């Protein structure tokens, strides 16, 4: 049997990090060939029993939207680091959206505001729930930031398109962030 989470964080380096490792280019959208990707990963051992049909199944049991595969071509919606950046919509926010990290990155946020760091965006929660699941990630015990996001967008701040829980940002200023 396929281990699909292990199979999605190996889908999650090639299609986000690294994908010249693999002998893939990415478009400027962040899509590549479904099959260029399998004959990649079937220089892997682990994974030279995966076929085009289990990559769908990995993205219909995951908890998250992170893939989404079209016309036998596949991309990550989010977390891209690569040089070239990822051409997302942009898009208008909601009156307010969540950002969840650890208490150790607080004062720096403070001083600078949200910034994309190892990413090419900001990533933002609609929700205070999935945001407090993002810190968990680094923090037992994370802290919830409120972003003002329509506020921010309306002072020239860009917001895109990921998922319908996850947003993207350019930098984010303090100003528009509520750290109590
Ligand atoms: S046999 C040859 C295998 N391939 C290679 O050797 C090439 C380089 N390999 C690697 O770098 C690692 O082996 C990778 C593929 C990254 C897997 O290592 P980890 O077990 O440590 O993975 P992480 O926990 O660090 O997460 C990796 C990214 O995957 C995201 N993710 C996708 N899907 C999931 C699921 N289901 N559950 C948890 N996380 C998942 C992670 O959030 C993470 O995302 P980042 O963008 O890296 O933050
Ligand atoms: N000025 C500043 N000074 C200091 N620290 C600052 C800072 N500005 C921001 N930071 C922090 O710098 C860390 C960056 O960390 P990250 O790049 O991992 O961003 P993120 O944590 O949002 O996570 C992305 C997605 O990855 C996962 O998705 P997946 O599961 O992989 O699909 C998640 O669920 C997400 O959707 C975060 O703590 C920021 O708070």
């Amino acid at each position: 049997l396929i281990d699909y989470s292990k199979l999605s964080k190996e889908v999650a380096y090639a299609l986000r990090h690294a994908p010249w490792e693999y002998g893939l280019e990415l478009d400027a959208e962040g899509w590549v060939d479904i099959n260029q990707l399998l004959s990649s990963l079937h220089e892997c051992e682990k994974w030279k029993k995966v076929s085009e049909h289990d990559l769908h199944v990995m993205i219909e049991k995951s908890d998250k939207k992170r893939y989404e595969i079209s016309n036998g071509k596949i991309r990550a919606l989010y977390g891209h680091s690569i040089p070239q950046r990822i051409i997302k919509e942009q898009k208008c926010p909601p009156e307010v959206l969540y950002h969840g990290t650890a208490r150790r990155f607080v004062k720096s946020i403070k001083e600078k505001g949200l910034q994309p760091q190892g990413r090419q965006y900001v990533h933002l929660s609609a929700d205070v729930e999935t945001a407090l699941q993002v810190g968990k990630r680094r923090d037992i015990k994370p802290v919830l930031l409120i972003v003002n996001a329509l506020e921010a967008w309306s002072e020239g701040i860009k917001f895109y398109l990921g998922n319908d829980k996850v947003w993207l940002a350019d930098a984010i200023p303090s100003k528009y962030i509520r750290f109590e």
